[PDB]
């Protein structure tokens, strides 16, 4: 599991680690230019104002090009989703593949404790085989969360790689108060064209997410062509292959990897 | 109970997260636009009375469209009862029949060791079904927990469904001081079109919680269907299927899952 | 226990719970409004002399009906308390009646393996009815903590009733200095009709523990009168009905719900 | 033990909950009135000033009636000492008779255990009464530390119920920064009338400590005239009542309790 | 122990309790009256100037009588120093002479079950006294320990003697920007007669430590005096009564305290 | 493996220790001059602007050399990438290696049992020279953990000597805020040469990383060349070398250590 | 070990203790003075520009005697170092002697042991010392964490003590904004002599680190002249007084002690 489990369990954690660097250092978020002192609590209303009317004014007011992308206002907002949407399919296999696996782990442990008996009196395992012979469709639920898991990755690496080609100018953007305008039609100037502060680590923190799990993509699927690889084909594997690696996984003895010592000496 | 208890335990700390989501980017709550500084204190001031004089002035000030509706100040504050009313039936059955539940779970351990010293001999549990076939009018209780849920599910996707026709322009209220005139009549600005700083991600949050339990109100149901796929009606099954599956939920051994194979070899 | 137990311990916390989701959002207490930015350390010293001079002068300056109510400055003051009363009674049976209640478990569970081993020879326990037929009136001390509570419960549905039809306008006071004033006789402004800030959540939190509370008043009578409904009065079952649900609450066995399926079969 | 215990553990707890939920709502402790912005820093410096000057000035420049009274700048102050004087005496009943006492409970178990073995050889304890009928003047020194708390507590019931009557305008008091008039003779307004910001809930906190220690005075003296009402004096009881609650306090068993049983039947 | 480990463990724990006290309402230190806001942050640098040229002018600036006194900016600072110099001769108990008590405490209950199967047998000893009748001059570095926490707590009582005597009016000196006027020698005023916060609450602390340590300092020889009370001298007692309380510290049987019991009877 | 493990774990924690004792003096990271306070909010926007425009503008703004270098505004940031990358195969190690290590450690520790026991009859191990004589190429993915932290070691001595020859003058930049211009083109100063913050301790402290991993750098080499040095090359050590030392390393014997004794003797 | 590890655990500890006690009272660092609010954030960046000026200019600016010191900056930066490389030699035995001494342990606790039934026997061990009598010069190896200790502590001692002489007026420098100036060579006042806020207690807190240091670099020494005194050199009782302590040290029994007792009776 320890090739599979390694990255489930590090790679999430390593994303909300990588959120909470940058919850590190986040102070505030837009830093909106009132004109020049004319009040400082009208200056915090107009921050308050663009940083809420972001989103709400779906008309040409930023004009960097297609403005409908919400100014990515929810990177630890979307992040937290992309590392529980990959740590969630880990928790489906522990609610719907762990205690069957525990039982055929005390099972494959019978096995290797017969074997030793065995090997005591000779100081029946032959028919175990068969018990995994047969059809067992089952075992494709568990291979499905790890391919599950794959298709979030792979979007995860195309998301982002949304994000390099959006940040060009994508940050300085025109905001009015046009509402606030409608106060009084009077006095306030127009617009003010703010710049929100995280779009300079919001980007080069979008290489690290991107270029480990570009990293991280083939190597999930090398897991899955070991079963193609071992005799037997995908639909026959199912009771080897995730049987072979956790007979060696959990516990051994003296007998088990004593075994070729014995058979070459 | 994986079934069922993976969805109570995940999906209201799902929420409770989500909530507290939120709470990372509180900041303040609302910024009230005094004219232009006039003065500080009296900032601070119209702030505060504009954030409590939202739900008290039942008159039309706001007019965005039947403002009785206390303009969400309370999305933590609802939130918090949307995941304890959730949390609570999960308690109601801990609390009501769980350990009629832990003495059934000893009895069927005593079916399956009787089973296991049955197979030792063949080197009693036929009338373990008669002590099941009987009335047991009250397991109906414990599939009540699992329904009164799916009651409060239901109307959470009602109630954020609200949310997003609501949200229209039900931000930009105007909010005067009139017991504030009331003090002199005299010479501070009349009415406040103040601003809201919370609409912006109240209504993209309101997405998730949304869409995910659309994704599961139907997916409950499913658990109480497989009581009428398996060969006797609502009213027999329940000391049957609510059996069946705590059988191999618990703990099972080297006979239960081997009769099978002992059965086909 | 769990029919009581359940409410003893979720609703005081309940209460301390929904005391500190207020203590979430506190901020400030009272905004007062001083004459428009004419100091700003005279501002933050008449809201403190307005914070305190809310209960000291009986006299009437606020005049918006019966003023000596104290502002209701005190609701999570008087919310701690109204927790622990009722917190308190089942530390008193925990104190008072928990190790004799001990004991009687011990001799109960000494009644089933009676039984137990009385079922091992047929393949005294009628004296224990005997020594649970006498006159015992100390249970009746045990059956006190729990209408000691109702008592507490039914002024917290007073208490809190009173208070919205107290709070119309029992919030925009007016305010004066004047020991302040008589400092010099001679230029603050006289009075500042200052106002609170938690009234608005004061009230919609006081629906909750109100109508939580409402519906559970009648809810602790009905253990009450199961003594009633089960054929023998309330001076007679103090030593049945107090251990018939305790027989069956901590522990059983294979014998014990297998009687009746033995019984029937 | 409970019966002294419980208040022993709980109220001293109370008190320092009780100073803790002031210490919630501290802020700040002081508000001086500095002219009226004529500046922001001499603002902080006459309320340092005039809070360091409560007391150091014994002349006559608060005249509210007896100002040698340190204007109780010091409820958690002193209200920490009132709670631990209370607290230390279990401490000094734990390091001085918790020992002995604890070998006297292994002596009352032996003497229960030896019940136990005399009904199994009836299927010397006799002599254990002259083992407890001697002089041991060394128990009194065991009732002195209940009754030393009783003393602090008396004392608390009077020193608090002097704070009410002092508390009639003992707030608002003149001060004057005369050094710092003495710095120059030249330019600052010679006296400031400020106002401590706890005197309102400084009272109406000690409403609770003094009507629950009212409440409480006499209840401990209730255990101590229990040895006078039975049978034997208070210099004769002091190995029979204060081991007589212990014997039932700790541990019983099948024979204990169930002696009256067979003593009835 | 207990009559010196009980003083040894909570008196320093109260003078670290008493200094995180004065902890809790630090706030600042000093507050400098700056020239009524000719500036804001010359203000703060007239504060950090004179917070830091306290004591390197050695020159008479403040003239209140013998201003080398470092205007006691340091309880804190030497508070934590006399709690670990009495904290520590524990540690040099605990670090030479424990393991040795230890050994010479299974010696003594070896002693003791010694005793019982003698009144097992009777149903050497007699040498133990032998083996604790020699020279051990040990010991004395033992009760080194002790006296030599007696000396600092004397000096304590002393030390916090001068501070009362010192502090009439050793709070407000006059503080110049001596360096300050050579940046320009030019503008700024002269000398600021600025004021320690702390010098009031650092008097009636100074109380408290004082007075419970006077009425300590005596108790601690009594423990020392025992020895002389009882039949030998100080250069004999050693084996005996350092070996006559652990005895019965520790552990003791039905045999220790029921011998007197038989001895009477 | 303490020889490498004490490196591994310390020196990791090392890093992210002393990245932390920077967290510790943030406070803030640039400070912006804005003209003499013409604004309060401008200031903290023209700060903000050039926080975020360090990097966007790929021009000559700054001119000091090589500008395209970030403005190392990531040495927390770079600093945890270095720290989790020394820190990461010492995890593939124990996600790779130790199980099979560990059977390996259970097959060395029956050796010297079967040492223990042999030693008892003489009051077959022969054959596992033989067991670990054979090709076992795995071996050398151990070995490769070591040698991937000594690339990464390498660079890191190398990346922070680029700091060095870096930081003469690569603090004080110029930065104009151009978009911020082009608001107006009016009225704006065009540009502020600001200063980080943070250069001062940032080179400073790259000393301390430096020097210490160029210190140790030969050190892990050094584990690699006692394979050269014990009579095979390292293509025959691979079951020697990694086994002498762990024999030793987890648990001896009575006999073990004492067999040189008897040897010599 | 007590009398080594009880240095090296307490001293180091006493240091990162005696660090954040200064971590407690940081508040700011230094205090520049701007020319009297001429502004509020070219203050802050003043005093920014200066705390970061202290050590980049190598030219005389400070002229106060021998400025290139750093201005010393980084006591708790330099002092963290110092505790660390007295804290490290302890890991360095415990990672290159703990096992070996431990396994040392185990055979003199066989040595003990054998002793034991040697005398139970009675009513080889002679060979032990021959174990003993042998080369063995890793012994060394442990007796140098010892004594690199004492280079570190003998060079903290003479790095403090530069400090003493070094901070007679080495706080007052003038710092001026010279690239600042190169932004408009106009308006801007050239030189600003500002304070340093630490110097009073870094001063006065080397005394503490200094003097007991002083007291303790002889100490350390005491212990390595033990094997002088003990009738062989230095390089033969590497396995007699290294192991005379640790015999005494963890455990002894019946026996050990009552040698002696034996021995004279």
């Amino acid at each position: 599991d320890k090739m599979v489990t390694c990255i489930a369990v590090g790679l999430p954690l390593l994303l909300i680690s990588l959120a909470f660097a940058q919850e590190i250092s986040i102070g505030t978020q837009i830093s909106c230019f009132s004109p020049s002192s004319f009040s400082w609590r009208q200056a915090a209303f107009v921050d308050s104002y663009c940083w809420a009317a972001v989103q709400q004014k779906n008309s040409l007011q930023s004009e960097s090009g297609n403005l409908p992308l919400w100014l990515h206002k929810f990177f630890p907002y979307i992040l937290l989703l992309f590392a529980i949407l990959l740590y969630l399919p880990p928790l489906f296999w522990r609610f719907a593949a762990a205690p069957h696996i525990c039982s055929d782990l005390k099972f494959i442990m019978e096995e290797l404790d017969k074997v030793y008996n065995r090997a005591i009196k000779a100081a029946i395992v032959e028919q175990y085989l068969k018990t995994k012979k047969n059809s067992n469709n089952l075992i494709i639920k568990y291979i499905s969360c790890r391919l599950l898991t794959l298709i979030i990755i792979l979007l995860a690496c195309i998301y982002l790689g949304y994000y390099f080609s959006l940040s060009s100018l994508s940050d300085e953007f025109v905001c009015s108060i046009k509402s606030g305008i409608l106060r009084n039609d009077s006095t306030v100037p127009d617009q003010f064209q703010c710049k929100l502060i995280a779009v300079g680590i919001f980007q080069l923190l979008s290489v690290i997410n991107l270029v480990v799990y570009v990293l991280l993509a083939p190597v999930v699927v090398y897991t899955l062509f070991v079963p193609f690889r071992q005799k037997t084909d995908v639909l026959k594997v199912y009771e080897i292959l995730p049987t072979f690696d956790v007979l060696h996984f959990k516990s051994e003895g003296y007998n088990d990897l004593s075994l070729y010592n014995l058979f070459l000496e």
